[PDB]
């Protein structure tokens, strides 16, 4: 099938987004950064290692559900088009593409992400593995370009890995409302959500003893150093995984070991870290089964299927427009 890539992000979209977030984030109290910047080449390779850590259950848990329920997803949604809010690189991507193809229904694939070079590689890869599927990759962001996702056919939107968990309730509901807005009656959404559980298990999942997640978090300081001429003493910042009991969410912090004076060159900004000051780099909200259905209902979608893994660690929702 023919490959297409439509690019809606300017060449300096990423850099200009990084200046904004760093300028604003390092002047908040407490200092905070979007989890958007962990993923340069190094961080992406670190995340790949994280998914194979025994402590990080979500990847395997979601995969377990998908290995069992992918056929039912295909037959219940009846989609001919797979829209992935992601890079299209996971084996989970293929599991759903196989399930739709097995029904003789796989007609189009739409990967949607911000890295045009990632989408181009995904599209070439799906093109050799799935004869007869048109691949329409869309380079855009959630805030502006959900409308640029092609229309027509019966579309199954996919958003896995409890990545919606990286949005706080306010921004999370806006995203779901906007996503439901571009969905057509008959379209469906498959959404993965990590579930609330034993706190010690959750903290361990975000601070493996080998420190891969620690390096992954500290990697954000190198990215700021390299891209905006900052002088973060990366080794003087400790990764700290916190369980927020009141908000029921995991929080990734970076703790300054001693007073730090950090100058971000490209921004003409100097910020100060008190000794023991912590900066928030990510939130990872954990969900309750009932609450996910209410959130989809609040945005205008109707959950028709809910699945957990065998241990009840992770949940998958199939909601219809
Ligand atoms: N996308 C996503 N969703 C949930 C958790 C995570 C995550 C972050 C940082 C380290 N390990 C896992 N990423």
């Amino acid at each position: 099938g023919p490959v297409s890539v439509a690019n809606h992000l300017g060449e300096d979209a990423g850099h200009l987004a990084l200046r904004r977030d760093v300028y604003s984030g390092l002047q908040k109290t407490p200092k905070s950064l979007p989890p958007k910047w962990f993923y340069d080449t190094v961080g992406s390779e670190l995340f790949d290692q994280i998914t194979r850590l025994p402590e990080y259950y979500p990847t395997r848990a979601e995969a377990e559900i998908l290995r069992a329920r992918s056929a039912e997803v295909a037959s219940a949604c009846r989609a001919d088009t797979l829209v992935e809010l992601g890079s299209g690189t996971s084996e989970k991507t293929r599991m759903l593409l196989d399930a739709l193809r097995h029904r003789g229904s796989l007609r189009r694939f739409v990967p949607f992400d911000v890295d045009a070079s990632v989408l181009s590689a995904t599209a070439t890869a799906i093109q050799r593995e799935y004869s007869g599927v048109e691949i329409n990759a869309v380079c855009g962001d959630f805030e502006e370009h959900l409308t640029e996702i092609p229309r027509g056919g019966r579309r199954l939107f996919v958003f896995l890995g409890s990545t919606i968990g990286n949005l706080t309730p306010g921004p999370r509901a806006q995203f779901l409302t906007a996503l439901a807005g571009v969905m057509r009656p008959g379209d469906s959404l498959l959404l993965g959500t990590d579930l609330v559980k034993d706190a010690a298990r959750l903290v361990r999942a975000y601070d493996d003893p080998g420190g891969v997640t620690a390096q992954f978090n500290r990697n954000v300081l190198a990215v700021i150093n390299r891209e905006l001429e900052a002088d973060f003493d990366v080794d003087a910042f400790q990764h700290v995984a916190r369980w927020n009991s009141a908000e029921e969410r995991i929080e990734m912090w970076l703790r300054a070991d001693g007073r730090q004076r950090v100058r971000v060159g490209a921004l003409d900004l100097t910020v100060d870290f008190d000794a023991g000051e912590e900066m928030l780099t990510e939130v990872s909200c954990k969900f309750r089964p009932q609450a996910v259905g209410a959130e989809l209902a609040a945005a205008g979608l109707h959950r028709i299927r809910w699945w957990t893994d065998e241990a009840g660690d992770f949940g998958l929702s199939l909601a219809a427009k």
